[PDB]
């Protein structure tokens, strides 16, 4: 039936094998695990070498098989839909918690115990971190800062996370509009090299990484009217060209975008009417430039009127690291901005460019949600801590289940210690210790300085919501497995 | 003749090899069965993961090469016709049925014995469960949601069962029109995903997954005039096309459906004119706006007249979970419903889905016919009991196949018990004990508790027809393969 | 010079070479043979699985290659084609008259021999079926019925075999015209699940499994006018088909049947006057609907006039199990009827369609030919008898092959009591025994109580015609292979 | 050179391969020999089934390969071109003929030896034959129907042959014209199914297995108008196709014979001009109808003039066992007869057809060659009375081939016998001792009672020509073989 190589796995043997599956990932993003963690390199069939330490960009990336580790991947990716980061944390929480519900299976438990046992404690383990979980001021700059460089550490770019923190907080506030919803998409991240880390700077209007297509045509063009057209400005015979180019100037506009190619023949009128064009623009290009100046983007040129004109009160062309660029700005009402990250070199600002993409992320997630809590594994902690005692209370088989799902939560305090090249045992010892005692705004393990410290003190926190759909996803996707007893693979 | 790898079985091997191929299905199906049942995840060679419950759609996606069970197939085929829910106990019953049809050839029992004894416990059977039945008022709240609970039960989603019964009981009480008919036709079944299952909700109008093709449209029309197109919105020259667009126009529509695209060139003069529209309608969307407006779907413009324009009070641009759907609503005389399902994932709300719109079904035989039965097993039992008597009465080699076809009942009890993970032998003594004094009105097994409760006082019961119809489709489906003794197959 | 697996026989070799072929065939049917026997399931390369116990049938789906077993496929088309039931036994007849021409062959007989003998035993054989023969009321309802049940029973369908007998013989008086020729191309089999058995129903007119192609064209037409086109209503541009549509309108026509497709554009201008319409109406239907309504098939709308179109009283859209169909009736003369077959499921309905197929066959059959005769093998031992003394008289090696054609009508009454599980020897004996005294008139095996019974008392009787023509076409395809020594066969 | 497989032989042992190819064929037809001889059943590749008892037939449809075998065909052919019947006889003499041949020269006899001796014993062989011919009236009934009765003999349409000599004799003399030649393509064969042997009937007109193309058209024309058109009566356009139509009407012609076929859109204005008409007719029906009705086949409508018409009586549609036919009657001057054939089964009647279109052959040169001669071998014993009397006149080596010649004749009174199951010797003892004594007029085998018998009392003759023949043909294909000792054949 199947090729000779290809193995098969059923009843019992299905289950391990989906366990295995779950440890092949599992066990690959573990060790990229934390601040101190590794990266991967993943060198596709075409030659292209992509370097991260992102799960799912990882499990996108490489080719993954087996419907088991398929569906793990569907688990990252909702983790990145909802929250960006926290994709190695999320699959790491998830394996253990799997291999905790196979000795379970192995110590005779029947699945509809681990099942409930997990779903039991799922539910008090959410109520606990909402029950932990610190408030804070939504436009509290400080806290602001710290969910971002919670964030940026870990990384060679740390060496200016002021001013990385500094960028984001101030491009989150800018677009969130009302109070409030942080939308993304109102911030472009474009990346040039040149200059350090510290240099990058946040433009309140639109960058594009385009130039004036002509030598003969303006380098700046003031009270900007602009234009966009997605037709090609490709005409045959001079006469006609020539007459659309004169329909363009009649329009009022003095910037023209088009998506697609410019004639050198229209380049030619263009510039002797005294319009500035660029071509070939980005289908993103031309959708920003209509947020911004409020341009309406045109088909037809028979569509196009003087109404349909954006606003700009500079369009300039500028020199960076010697690349001519397109800075769109004094705009009326710019519904877009544009970070520009600085770097000396191309692949560090595109590890910056990531890195960003998530800080910005998830500083709007603390402005959207007032609850932040500390990071550290002071959470996982406390929450073993609780639902032991909660386990004496259930009792039955269930019992033990429910002990086991918080024991699982132990795989994140030993395996960041782990990577950090601390002692696996002493360190767990020593972090419960002071939990217990001190509390969880008074925990965590520092793998900076390699000690168990103040997490909320040192400014280490992260957004509840990370947290308590790190605990939803891997509930319920250690539940599907559970659910599912018999694969019926096509040839 | 045959590939090498393929067998052969003749005569009476051709008769086990029927057997056995109705084993290996019903043996993959029971399980599924029950509320504590698992379920299978088939995965096709274009990498499409289904993870289901559903007997027939097991059995559809799945690759079966038997004619003995592709007849098998036909059956779970007929069930999902009929009932749609219970396509698993439906195959189980038959399985057992075949096996003990088996026996009796093993023992000596000619075909036309086992055929005749079967035919006529199964008559008897269904005079046994029409007697058994319990009469209900058509539109009784109370047996409504014990109808839609029962199905609802031994899932995720179970959580908010009480939520999802509201929805049911309503909707089809809404679209039921006379006293009465229910056409699930007439309620669509919508799923996006965002909120909890608790959220779900009916919306009495037409909700479709659309946005306004152009940002320059308006995104609400108040005494909305909607039109229906199945010709796209495409012609060369701007001249005729605009044309088109006045004669839309003049036809005093506000609203546009087109089932094909729209060109931009088009959506420019629609804007111009006040006109909204969605483009790529779906073939169903396009009847069920048909259905709830009045509007008539046309062909060719030449065609349209304002006779043909359908009303609705407002048709408006709503955002969901951040995604633009259009919302149909306020028609004078709307025949259509969208039930919005929400929950916390897309793939918990696809099972959910799945759910109602058996649920829906279900509900609406319980209206249409007034007689319900108790579930967990009490009628399978009853029908043991009587039968046995019966059998008595009849005598000969009759009595043999007749015993064996009362006997075959206990598999479901049996096979209940033993996902639940009771004692087979124990909980059948102990239910067909209270059976047999309490009466089937006291009597059922809960796997929910594990103990033998009173089904119909815990509101778990089924239609009458479920019930003999299962009875009806595996008695005539065990006689069709005891009516064939000889396998003629092409090459 | 043949593909290696490839076996060639000659001589004497070829003679049991095609004995043996004819024997496989004769075997295969002979397990059908009866009211209690069985059924045999055809699965071709495409999945189409056929379950029946027409002999022909079986012969036509299955793949047969031998030249000898496809002229004995040749003889079971001679069966369907002169009388339709009856393929087994003629089968089963001829295959035992070969088997014993063949013990002949053995016993050092002169195939000269062999034939004579046949041939001369097949002429007074028919003389004696003429001499029993008796004589029945063409009109007669009782024997009408009994006829007609007589092919029914040993069918899951005999239920109800009280009201197809009464469909049967209504539908068959209804379209024999004169007295008397029935045509069986006037009455039409149709067949949709829902209801039962009982419920089927003969209706006066033609009904056929067609919707009104708009829902907004009228669901009833009443003093109708209809047109049958064979040429699609389509026509580029809007402006000739409007007109198309206009000069259907001048006709006077108000119900449309098209054997082709209509254009949506058509389907709207029909709406609007007022014309019912139904598309790709097959070759059949469109000449039912010549027949019943006297309407005129017309190829071109240029050949189309009002004296062209048919009458019909009343052509309405019903809804039957839920499906659309379109009733035509109250027709001034209509030639055709339709039989709607009702049941619980298709597949069952699919074997009654093919029982009364028969059934209102063998009725035309007893009304043209006003002999008929018991069944239960009493003729058949009636000739055993007469040819044995015959034998004597005859004499020389003559009397060795006559005596053996006699003695080869046994293989009928002792397979047909090997199907029902009788004792083949005894039974033989009481039934000869029970003939010798009582008469053929008091003979016959009832293989429904398993005893020996009057026949013509139970209305255990079929047509001469049916069993003269088994002795003609068995006769004379036993001497086609006795006439054949020599098989010169191409690559 | 040659495939692998394929052998060669050369010189002596290329004669005795070239002997042993005729001793295949010789063999293989000397079983069907007589009327007491067996038949042959030749399977094609396409699975067409024929069987026959034809010589010549048989070597057509079956797959020779040797060249020597190859020419014995051009003799079976010519045995038919000449005579028709006696296919077999032809082959069987020359078979002996040529084993005789070869013994002789397996006795050292020099090939120009047996060459002179044969073509010497042949040239007063048939001076032999001319002096035993027996003169007969040329249109003497009795001596007509003893000739078509000795060819239909051996068949089992023989029950009727008293029928088939009337209806072959009355054809004869009805197409003979002058006194006398008997054009065969005078009398037509139509075979349908239905009715019984003795049923079969000529008719002195031209019958067509045709219908009236539209059931608007007449059913019958009087004073019948024929019309041959060979183009197809197909046109573009109504108007144009309706002038087609008015210029068929403008002939005066009545009834239309189409060799192509017609346009439905034609049918239709056809049928309003009162025209009756049938396509798609053979290329032969054309020519009978021409030769019948005088109708003059016309390619181009242009060259069809009033003129051109043929006139039949009546022209009408007549049904025969359910099909319509057309019969063409009536006719001023008809240079055509029909001879229809009926019978229980096609297949009969098929046999019927061959065995007609051999007896009204033989009888049309009985008429054209007023000599016949006794059968059962009387002649062939008188020539080898004589041949051995001239032998012992010629003697020298020349009479040993003379010998040898004479006495290969009795291959047939010894294979006829043989085929019948007589004594080989004493039968050939007993008939050359009859003849002997009473004479040739007193002599033959009567293998219908196995005894010797007076074959002319009988009516058992046969024309002086096909006797005469059978040597010709023989003796000088045997000279053939005998001239040839190389063989020269390419790869």
């Amino acid at each position: 039936v199947l090729p000779e190589n290809m193995k098969r796995y059923m009843g019992r043997d299905a289950q391990r094998m989906n366990i295995l599956a779950g440890r092949i990932i599992a066990e690959t993003v573990r060790s990229t695990l934390g601040p101190k963690g590794m990266d991967k390199m993943l060198v596709d069939d075409l030659g292209d070498v992509v370097v991260t330490n992102d799960g799912v960009t990882i499990l996108r990336e490489m080719s993954v098989e087996h419907p088991a580790a398929k569906m793990l991947i569907e688990v990252a990716k909702t983790q990145e839909k909802e929250v960006g980061d926290g994709t190695t944390t999320a699959v790491v929480v998830a394996g253990e918690l799997l291999r905790k519900a196979e000795e379970l299976l192995d110590q005779n438990v029947h699945p509809t115990i681990v099942v409930k046992g997990y779903q039991a404690a799922a539910q008090k383990a959410q109520e606990l971190l909402k029950t932990i979980a610190c408030e804070v001021g939504a436009q509290d700059k400080e806290i602001l800062t710290k969910i971002a460089m919670t964030s940026i550490t870990g990384k060679g770019a740390e060496k200016a996370k002021e001013k990385l923190a500094e960028i984001i907080v101030e491009a989150v506030s800018a677009v969130v509009d009302d109070e409030g919803k942080v939308d993304k998409d109102l911030i472009k991240i474009e990346k040039k090299s040149g200059a350090s880390i510290d240099d990058t700077e946040l433009i309140k209007g639109v960058l594009v990484d385009k130039e004036r297509v002509s030598a003969q045509m303006p380098k700046k063009v003031t009270d900007a009217k602009i234009a966009l057209l997605n037709c090609a400005i490709e005409e045959t015979a001079s006469e006609m060209l020539k007459d659309m180019v004169a329909e363009i100037k009649a329009s009022g506009a003095n910037v023209l975008f088009c998506q697609k190619g410019i004639d050198d023949l229209a380049q030619h009128y263009l510039a002797k009417e005294g319009i500035v064009a660029a071509r070939r623009v980005k289908k993103s290009d031309m959708e920003k430039l209509a947020k911004a100046t409020g341009a309406n983007v045109i088909a037809a040129i028979a569509a196009l009127s003087a109404q349909d004109l954006g606003d700009a009160g500079l369009v300039e062309e500028r020199k960076i690291s010697g690349d001519s660029m397109i800075f769109v700005e004094e705009c009326k009402h710019p519904k877009a901005v544009t970070m520009l990250i600085r770097g000396t070199t191309e692949h560090v600002i595109e590890e910056v460019a990531r890195a960003v993409d998530d800080a910005v992320g998830v500083v709007g997630c603390t402005i959207e949600d007032g609850r932040i809590v500390s990071g550290g594994g002071s959470t996982e902690v406390e929450l073993s801590m609780k639902l032991r005692e909660y386990a004496e209370g259930i009792s039955g088989r269930e019992q033990l289940a429910v002990r086991a799902f918080a024991d699982a939560l132990e795989v994140i305090p030993r395996t960041l210690a782990e990577n950090a090249g601390l002692d696996a045992i002493e360190i767990l010892v020593k972090v419960r210790a002071a939990h217990a005692s001190n509390g969880n705004k008074c925990a965590g393990l520092n793998v900076f300085t390699g000690a168990v410290e103040d997490m909320c003190e040192n400014g280490v926190v992260e957004p509840l919501r990370v947290k308590t759909q790190a605990i939803q996803s891997a509930a319920e996707s250690t539940e599907m497995l559970l659910r599912i007893d018999d694969v019926i693979a096509a040839e």
